[PDB]
Parts: structure tokens; sequence; C-alpha cells
């Protein structure tokens, strides 16, 4: 499902997003709206190292989620990929949390430092009374 923009900025303070370790919901938006324009069954495939990006948050599968067929697949996540095409998006955050836990934090997404970082992120949550 691809999800309305105040849609999914509700949903994602649900499930505690909003400040997790001094994120903000906008930039957990903006990284949403680059990676996938908020669709839950994006999925990119990556032919250097043969992995796939998975989700609304596309999350990679050679270090988080287990697809079995990338080489050196580590699955810190503990969950199958197909897992991160769900419409129900809870497990796609509990995995985006983990991410984020690890030194890199939110860092470890390249289209959120290429496209969100000094980026004025306010505007992907106007409105949403959020």
């Amino acid at each position: 499902k691809v999800f309305e923009r105040c849609e999914l900025a509700r949903t994602l303070k649900r499930l505690g997003m909003d400040g997790y370790r001094g994120i903000s919901l906008a930039n957990w938006m903006c990284l949403a709206k680059w990676e996938s324009g908020y669709n839950t069954r994006a999925t990119n495939y990556n032919a250097g190292d043969r992995s796939t990006d998975y989700g609304i948050f596309q999350i990679n599968s050679r270090y988080w989620c287990n697809d079995g067929k990338t080489p050196g697949a580590v699955n810190a996540c503990h969950l199958s990929c197909s897992a991160l095409l769900q419409d129900n998006i809870a497990d796609a955050v509990a995995c985006a949390k983990r991410v984020v836990r690890d030194p890199q934090g939110i860092r470890a997404w390249v289209a959120w430092r290429n496209e969100c970082q000094n980026r004025d992120v306010r505007q992907y949550v106007q409105g949403c009374g959020v």
C-alpha cells in the first residue's frame, strides 16, 4: 500500500518513532518519502552485491532482513524480508529502530544523508496534527 502522508505520520507516531533516539518524526518521514514514496511494496535490487532493499524504509537484505538469496546475509533484525512488504508496518518500524541502535544511527541510509540531512524536513509533517 501507498500511505497518504499524514496517515503515515500518525502511524509512525503511534508506533513510537517520534524522537526515538533523538530522531524527529519529520526525519523519518523524509526518509520514507525518498526511499519509497511511502510505498510498502517498493523493492530495489542492487546488482553490485546482489542484495535487495525492501519496503517503505528500503531496508537492505545483506545486513538487516533475510530473503535467503543474498550472499553474506547478517539478518540483524531477525526478520524474513517478506515481512517488510506487508501493508502493516509494525515490523518495518521495529527493524528501523534496530538499525539506528547501531553507531551510525540514521546515517546508515545513504538517502538520508544525500536527501534529508540539511533539508527542511518540517514540510513532510505540516498539517498532520502530529
